[PDB]
């Protein structure tokens, strides 16, 4: 019964992979989001101009027409990479930002950034030309438990490197914890971060009681209840430099379900809707729409859209699968109710 | 090429399943091990004294011919259980022990256990008698992290229980935590405990760095390093009161790797080995017969077992998978190179 208008959203944090798993992909967000930060992690990375106008063309290739959505490139950093092209990039309106992976840390990553030190050029680059860093912060050593990989990179990688660069803009992605949550709650304005609907809704109980859940399975690693109580109340706080990102990252349903099972939810589907529930639940829906559709924007210096959707409160059931060439996809809730549905 | 020789061991906590599974599985450990405790959680649930009787005859039919192996049964413990069912089995031999699951207040009263203040006249009973209790010591609510749940069994339901039962015999079941080390090795001469392969060899960074991998998923479930140090620290320390409990527990690989995959490691096959290994990195090998031939043995009441096995040092590589009638099973360091296996 009830409805809520919205100024169309925008993902500030998305993995539309390539190929044919693109082709399957890119409605489910092309038909809701204006825009979307599409992450550079590709197999080889996505480090050159060229090789983002030809991944954008494919995805816009993909995109059904009358779906009005813009996807804003992104560039794999790497030890190497010659600042000038990325500033080439960013100049010529290829690259909107550019994506630290710590060497080793998530998927695709065994390309990326070794050590702050030897990318200071890009990054000193990058904050001279106003661009936006986006960042994976998690430290990667073996012994480091899992679980403090994110809390430990803010002192030892993300203070220090802020420190360093006092005009560089960065968005801490996809944060976890309590502690990311606090350092971006008492930031200045140059620091924002994105939340993925799962670290809202679930905490790791959700991935491991009862039995393993590889489609709960993504980086950074569901965290303890309290972490996700924290996330909670930053994004219920009207906080405006916390943003949508879903971290959509799909995955077949066999390299999911395996001995060794790949990190990402595919939420592109249900991510909207699942946000919405959460704003509910906190009694902070007066602060959903700048979440979604505001605050990215305004992080960015990237006008809002100019059109409005509609959620509305009827409880839409999760299709168990989704079709591909070879394999299904799982989304994310999987034969679930969702609360809100897009009108 | 080094050789280990010791008494034949026994595995004082094991899952042989039933039918089909159970004739594939009772093999690997008959001709190893010269006795095991058998636990009861089929479906239904092993209550009876016939039950019992009927399952140890399974067992025996599947023993190959030549090995000299012997169940030992155990009782599930549950609110409908009679105190004289169990006496009586335990009286005629038929079981050796009992085991109490983690409550529930929604189990239905046939399948197990609502609170232990539920069962106290079978505990009590179980007490007089002189019958050990074999503890999955776990709490289950659903508000407590899944990594805190064997500690805070030891404050809630452990301490309290062999407060009131000062002569019951208990044994602390595969534990996996520092808080249940210290706990066991400052405890009497009525408390015991095991101790899996897997809990020793990793911790939960083996099971989630990387990949998820749910043949590393089992209850109760890996811990930080931190916990899985004081485990080596503690069989490594030749404190006499913790023994070799496998906990294989067999699920076919479709129920393993599944969207929600089912826990328990099937380290029968390679449990041996691997201690033997585990042993050796803490240069503690002076301990590791005792660890597998001499303390539980001690504990029960029981004759340590008169013949000799010996295992060699020499490199070997466990199997990718085993057959089932319908689907295979996956064991414990499936495709690796092992240091020590059996002569
Ligand atoms: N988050 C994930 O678990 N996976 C993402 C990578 C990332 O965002 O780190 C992916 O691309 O698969
Ligand atoms: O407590 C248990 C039960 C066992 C099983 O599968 O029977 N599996 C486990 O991992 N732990
Ligand atoms: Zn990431
Ligand atoms: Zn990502
Ligand atoms: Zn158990
Ligand atoms: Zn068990």
């Amino acid at each position: 019964s009830q409805v809520l208008k919205i100024r169309r959203p925008d993902d500030w944090h998305l993995h539309l992979r390539d190929g044919d798993m693109l082709k399957t992909v890119v409605p489910y967000t092309s038909e809701i989001y204006g825009r979307a930060i599409v992450m550079p992690n590709l197999a080889p990375p996505v480090t050159t101009v060229e090789a983002a106008v030809a991944y954008r063309q494919r995805i816009l290739d993909a995109v059904p027409a009358g779906h009005d959505f813009t996807p804003l490139m992104t560039c794999y950093l790497t030890d190497s990479l010659d600042p000038n092209e990325l500033e080439r990039g960013f100049n010529e309106g290829v690259f909107t930002a550019a994506k630290l992976y710590p060497a080793n840390a998530t998927t695709n990553s065994s390309h990326g950034v070794t050590s702050v030190d030897a990318i200071m050029p890009v990054l000193e680059r990058m904050e001279k030309i106003g661009m936006p860093l986006l960042v994976h912060g998690e430290v990667t050593h073996a012994d480091i438990d899992i679980f403090d990989r994110e809390a430990r990179f803010i002192e030892s990688v993300m203070e220090p490197l802020r420190q360093r660069l006092t005009a560089l803009k960065v968005v801490f992605e996809h944060i976890t914890t309590k502690d990311a949550a606090d350092y971006v709650r008492d930031g200045n304005e140059r620091l924002a971060a994105t939340i993925t609907p799962q670290h809202l809704m679930f905490n790791r109980n959700h991935m491991l009681v009862g039995g393993v859940r590889p489609h709960l399975y993504c980086l950074p690693i569901l965290k303890r209840n309290i972490h996700q109580q924290a996330l909670r109340e930053l994004v219920a706080s009207g906080f405006n430099r916390v943003f949508l990102g879903t971290d959509s990252a799909p995955h077949a349903r066999h390299r999911k379900e395996s001995s060794c099972g790949c990190a990402g939810c595919f939420n592109a589907p249900t991510a909207l809707g699942s946000y919405a529930t959460v704003f509910e639940e906190m009694n902070a829906l007066q602060h959903f729409e700048a979440f979604c559709s505001v605050n990215g924007p305004q992080f960015y210096g990237l006008p809002v859209n100019d059109t409005f959707i509609e959620l509305v409160r009827e409880e839409q059931q999760v299709a168990e699968s989704i079709a591909l060439t070879d394999d299904t996809l799982v989304p994310f809730l999987a034969g679930e109710t969702v609360r809100w549905s897009v009108k």
